[PDB]
This record gives C-alpha cells, sequence and structure tokens, in this order.
C-alpha cells in the first residue's frame, strides 16, 4: 500500500512554502526566507501573512480562507490521526498562520481587505517570493458597506469559526477572538448580500455561485465552534437559497465541494448537526453521483479509475469529494452499504493522486512524481523566464497538482498552468484525505523530515576580466543568484588583493594610487584607497562598495551588477600585476573569482 504517512507529511508541508511575511525560525527548508513585510502598507496597516495563492504571490482571501477551513476540518475530524503522524503542531501552526492574517484583515466590524497585490500585475513577473515586492506595488483591496464582498466576508467568517473549533481548547483567548470576527464578518456579509465591492480578484477568483451557500457555510461552523443557535438558524435559512440541479427540486449535485461552491460541505455539517433527512439525502445524492451513479447519471471516470469532474484542478476535486466521502463514511448516520462504498472511493482517489496510475501526482513522492509545477519560487529563476533554469531549483514537497485529462494522459512542463498548476485550494481537501487514509492504513512519515536542500548554484560571487593598462583596469559583475533561499541584498561589497612590494620597496606612498570608478550599473559604488591587509608582504585591498544598490535574483537585469574600475600608481613608479592575489585568480578563472571576495555589509559570505 501507498505510504499515506509521507504523503500526509508532505502535503502539510507544502503549506511552508506559500507562507508570505516574516518567516517563523521553525521553518523545515532553507529555501524559504521574507517576503512582503510591507503588505498593508499602502493602507497604513500591517497585511502581512497569509499564503500566496499558487505558484503566483498575490494573496487571494477567498480560496484562503477556503483553504484554512478545510485544513481545520481535517483536524477536527482527524486530530488523533494526525497526532500520531507528528504532523498535528505543524497544521495548527499554518491554520493559525492564515487565520492570524485573516483577522489583521478585519480591522473593523464592516471594513475588510480581502486581497493583497494585483494580479496582472503581480503575474508578469516569474521572480521568487523574496524578490516580488521589488518589481512591482502590491495594492491592499478591501470591502465596506459602500462596496460590499458577502462571498469573501462569509467565507472568511467560516475560517475563522473553523479556527476557533480546533483551537478553543489549546488556546481559549485566541479561539474567542477568532470567533468574535467570525460572527461579526457573517454579519457584514448578511447585511450586505452583495458582491458588487469583491472587483480585485476578477478573473482569477469570481464567485459566481455567490454567498447564500457561503452563509450556511459559515452560520454550520460557527454554531460548531460556540453552540450560538442563532447561526444554525440563519444556516438552514439560506438552504432554500442554494444551487438547485436545474428540472428538479433536488439541491444541485453533481459538482463538488470547493472554494466558490461550499454547500456541499455545508450540506455535510448541517446532516451531523441536524440528522435531518433533507441534508442526508442532499450529501448521499451527490456522493452517490460521484461512485455509483445516481438516477442514471454519473461523474466521469478515466479507464485507470480518476473520477473526472473538469480539466481544471480535477485532482484538487477528487480528492476534496473523497474527503467529504471521508467524514461521512465515518458517520453513525450513513447507511452501511454506502459508507462501504464511499470509503473504498476514497481511498481509489487518493491512491491515484500517490501514483495508482503508475505515476505520483504529488511532487517530491512517491513514482516518478513531477518535475516542474507551475511554480515561481520552486522554479527560482534568476533572470525571470520560465525556462531559465531548464530545471527547478527547488523541490515543492507535497504539491497536489492539477492533474491529467479524461484518458489519464499528462504533460510535466513548468508552462502548463493547467495539468501543472499547484495552488492552497488543492491541497486542501487533500490533506484531510490523507488524515483518514493514514488512520487507517498507517504508513510512516520521514523521522524528522526537512527540506535542505543542497546549493546546486554559487549563489553570490564576482565575475571578472582584467587588462594590465600603466596599472589594472577591472570589469566586474556581481552576482546574485540566491536561491536558498532568494533574497534581495543591498549592502554588498568586494575586495581586490594586491601585492604592492614592487611599488613600496621603490619609495611609493599607497595612498598616492589613483583609484576610479570608470561605470558602474550600482549608483552608489565606490572604491575605496589601497587598505593594509598583511604589513609583513606588504599586501593591500582595494574595497568595491556597492551598497545601497539592489542586487537580487530577478528580472530587468537585477540579479548582477556591472562594475569598471581603475588602480594605477603615479607615472613612473613600479607596477606589478602578476603578483597580485585577485589578478591572478581573474586569469585562473575569470567566470567566478574566489579571489575577489564578497561581503555583505561588512561580513565575508564568498571568497578566500
Ligand atoms: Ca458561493
Ligand atoms: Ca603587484
Amino acid at each position: 500500500d501507498y505510504n499515506y504517512g509521507e504523503a500526509l507529511q508532505k502535503a502539510i508541508m507544502f503549506y511552508e512554502f506559500q507562507m508570505s511575511g516574516k518567516l517563523p525560525d521553525n521553518i523545515r527548508n532553507n529555501w524559504r526566507g521574507d517576503s512582503c513585510l510591507g503588505d498593508g502598507s499602502d493602507v497604513g496597516l500591517d497585511l502581512t501573512g497569509g499564503w500566496f495563492d499558487a505558484g503566483d504571490h498575490v494573496k487571494f482571501n477567498l480560496p484562503m480562507a477556503y483553504t484554512a477551513t478545510m485544513l481545520a476540518w481535517a483536524v477536527y475530524e482527524y486530530k488523533d490521526a494526525l497526532q500520531k503522524s507528528g504532523q498535528l503542531g505543524y497544521l495548527m501552526d499554518q491554520i493559525k498562520w492564515a487565520s492570524d492574517y485573516f483577522i489583521r484583515c478585519h480591522p473593523e466590524k464592516y471594513v475588510y481587505y480581502y486581497q493583497v497585490g494585483n494580479g496582472d500585475m503581480d503575474h508578469r513577473w516569474w521572480v521568487p517570493a523574496e524578490c516580488i515586492d521589488v518589481q512591482a506595488p502590491r495594492p491592499s483591496y478591501k470591502v465596506d458597506l459602500s462596496n460590499p464582498g458577502s462571498t469573501v466576508t462569509a467565507g472568511t467568517a467560516a475560517a475563522l469559526a473553523a479556527t476557533a473549533l480546533v483551537f478553543k481548547d489549546t488556546d481559549p483567548a485566541y479561539a474567542a477572538l477568532c470567533i468574535r470576527h467570525a460572527k461579526e464578518l457573517f454579519d457584514f456579509a448578511e447585511t450586505t448580500m452583495s458582491d458588487k465591492g469583491y472587483t480585485a480578484a476578477l478573473n482569477f477568483y469570481t464567485s459566481h455561485s455567490g454567498w447564500y451557500d457561503e452563509l450556511s457555510w459559515a452560520g454550520a461552523w460557527i454554531y460548531l465552534a460556540d453552540g450560538d443557535e442563532t447561526y444554525l438558524e440563519k444556516a438552514e435559512k439560506y438552504v432554500d437559497k442554494w444551487p438547485i440541479e436545474s428540472q428538479t427540486t433536488y439541491i444541485a449535485y453533481s459538482w463538488g465541494h470547493c472554494w466558490d461552491d461550499v454547500h456541499y460541505g455545508a450540506a455535510l455539517l448541517l446532516a451531523k448537526i441536524t440528522n435531518k433527512s433533507l441534508y442526508k439525502e442532499a450529501i448521499e445524492r451527490h456522493l452517490d453521483y460521484w461512485t455509483v451513479g445516481f438516477n442514471g447519471q454519473r461523474v466521469r471516470y478515466t479507464p485507470k479509475g480518476l473520477a473526472h469532474l473538469t480539466d481544471w484542478g480535477v485532482l484538487r476535486h477528487a480528492t476534496t469529494t473523497a474527503f467529504l466521502a471521508c467524514v461521512y463514511s465515518d458517520w453513525s448516520e450513513c447507511p452501511r452499504e454506502k459508507a462501504n462504498i464511499y470509503i473504498d472511493f476514497a481511498k481509489k482517489q487518493a491512491d491515484y493522486a500517490l501514483g495508482s496510475s503508475g505515476r505520483s501526482y504529488v511532487v517530491g513522492f512517491g513514482v516518478n512524481p513531477p518535475q516542474h509545477p507551475h511554480h515561481r519560487t520552486a522554479h527560482s529563476s534568476w533572470c525571470d523566464s520560465q525556462k531559465v533554469p531548464e530545471y527547478h531549483r527547488h523541490v515543492l514537497y507535497g504539491a497536489l497538482v492539477g492533474g491529467p485529462d479524461a484518458s489519464d494522459a499528462y504533460v510535466d512542463d513548468i508552462g502548463n498552468y493547467v495539468t501543472n498548476e499547484v495552488a492552497c485550494d488543492y491541497n486542501a481537501g487533500f490533506v484531510g484525505l490523507l488524515a483518514k487514509m493514514y488512520e487507517k492504513y498507517g504508513g510512516n512519515p520521514i523521522p524528522n523530515f526537512m527540506a535542505i536542500e543542497e546549493k546546486t548554484n554559487e549563489e553570490i560571487y564576482v565575475e571578472a576580466t582584467a587588462n594590465s593598462n600603466n596599472g589594472v583596469e577591472l570589469k566586474t559583475y556581481l552576482y546574485n543568484k540566491s536561491g536558498w533561499p532568494a533574497r534581495v541584498c543591498d549592502k554588498l561589497s568586494f575586495r581586490y588583493f594586491m601585492d604592492l612590494t614592487e611599488y613600496v620597496s621603490a619609495g611609493y606612498n599607497p595612498n598616492d594610487i589613483t583609484v576610479s570608478i570608470i561605470y558602474s550599473a550600482a549608483p552608489t559604488a565606490k572604491i575605496s584607497k589601497p587598505i593594509l591587509y598583511d604589513a609583513s608582504k606588504n599586501i593591500y585591498y582595494c574595497e568595491i562598495d556597492l551598497s545601497g544598490t539592489k542586487i537580487f535574483p530577478g528580472s530587468n537585469s537585477d540579479h548582477q551588477k556591472e562594475t569598471q574600475f581603475r588602480i594605477q600608481p603615479p607615472a613612473g613608479a613600479p607596477w606589478d600585476n602578476t603578483n597580485d592575489f585577485s589578478y591572478q585568480g581573474i586569469k585562473k578563472n575569470g567566470e567566478v573569482v574566489k579571489e575577489m571576495p564578497v561581503y555583505e555589509d561588512g561580513v565575508l559570505i564568498f571568497g578566500v
């Protein structure tokens, strides 16, 4: 059988790679650093934190809130299994990472920021998370009473209520904070009944289904968190506003639970809360359609057994429905025959994602996993190209990709933003599915698993050429191809070492040597007079300081800065470049000159 504990371990770790903001020191990788620390600065608020949505760096709160709710749902249903796997703490930390962010986005009762970053502006740049905020502004978008967003506020209410539910025993004060914000956001959504102000997510996370399903979703979670029947009643109030399967009176059943349709999960929760036939029949009708069929109709299946609802995020849909199948099949009121059908269906969808069709569709897991997920920071280009490097510098452990077509066909290409898309909501229900599969079938996680990668290219270094000319003239490029993690540097300098024995032995003062910047792409570039390095051997160096100029792996030729400079003695003084340490290195290998060491804020970071 497949190792569900390892899969669960990695599916949860995936969210660490999506973290935005000032990162905790207990992350388990060496290739994510601080990012987007100025989020919210355009409106005078701290709106850092949360997750980047997909392979981009926009923070879309509707799918982010959906994700957090689903992860908390996994905790709620499968806490003990998650504890045993060793991953419950990390999952809870990720849930709180998102929820802390939602709370900051809600500075007053009827004002909610639902997006940080602009989709069109953000997606123009194929650069790592640690550099994206240098390339374009990241505006903060909000809804309020004059420009409302019932769908996203209700969605966030559900996330904070679900967070309160799972934290109320271990952190009563935080749960009380979450539940208050939840009820306020619910009232906000219910008061406005409109998405008129929810515009910044157009073409990315538009709500075609509206907010009535979200109101039942949020109401049910609020009730579960603190037992307020006022919100269960409101949740049931809006059931008759849910989508209806056309040509029938049935609650819609032929799609699936996802970020833009939560009435499937809402029906399941309301079923367990009230045991009412309406909800039990609705969810059974849905799960039947996905398994054995309903009234002569059944979801499409690939020849190799994948339930194939659509071509967009097909594995996201199959694994999420499987999760719901797990929850309902574990319920005592679920008819036994179909409890077995449902859980058998859930395992097969889990096993398809993990490799039953011949390859894994989970990055970094199993047999022949995808290697080119459509993900900027895991690829980690230093020059704003999907094609450079031609392989990902990092392994996005645990990422469930979009998946194959209805014939099980699939191509692993970074440019296929459909088959190789990855996203927060793709892994959300997946985590809960793997929790149940671990609870039932086991599979040992990797002990103390850490995503500490080997650095496969030199991050920061000088490339240089030189020519002798009554002294020396240097043409240098100071590179920042950092990757572990990518980072912006603005305090970089390097040293050029010389042996001035022939010069000082002839009676000349090193301070009369001319040092000059000829040209530099760094406007702050400066060069020091010779500095004594070894009084016994008359070794000196000149410091070329580019502090003040950003050098980072991004676009606009920012991953390198050219500096041309000259070091020339007074006319007539002896000069021998051939005994100069840095000159010798340049002529040995100008590509990477260890003999011109690089310093960041005065600390050596490369070279001898
Ligand atoms: Ca909706
Ligand atoms: Ca010399």
